[PDB]
């Protein structure tokens, strides 16, 4: 009867990550399934610098994040890990879009997790992914 109202702001596609190139899909997927069962109130997240970003790199890519943590809290966390200056910008991208700062990480996971059961976030100094 009714139409599915496809959102005007629908995401882009998945993004390339060095992490996905360096860890075979079936190994990631098996790990993701297991970590979701072990910590069901947390979400597994891979965080990587976007292509062409001019910003410090993380020493750790893998984060197990409480599902109620907001995207804003996760920005605050990442800023501190790379000692961003007060005047430095930080943008996240999931499936090519900037996620809402007020979303929870659990909400982002539900909408954007990939087939390996991970959520992938790219970060940048720029507001356009890959620029």
């Amino acid at each position: 009867d009714d139409f599915v109202m496809v959102p005007a702001q629908f995401p882009g596609g998945s993004m390339k990550f060095v992490y996905k190139e360096e860890h075979p899909f079936e190994k990631r997927r098996s790990e993701g399934e297991k970590i979701r069962k072990k910590y069901p109130d947390r979400v597994p997240v891979i965080v990587e610098k976007a292509p062409k970003a001019r910003i410090g790199d993380l020493d750790k890519k893998k984060y197990l994040v409480p599902s109620d943590l907001t995207v804003g809290q996760f920005y605050f966390l990442i800023r501190k890990r790379i000692h961003l200056r007060a005047e430095d910008a930080l943008f996240f991208f999931v499936n090519n879009v900037i996620p809402p700062t007020s979303a929870t990480m659990g909400q982002l996971y539900q909408e954007h997790h990939e087939e390996d059961f991970f959520l992938y976030i790219a970060y940048s100094d720029e507001s356009v992914y890959g620029l």
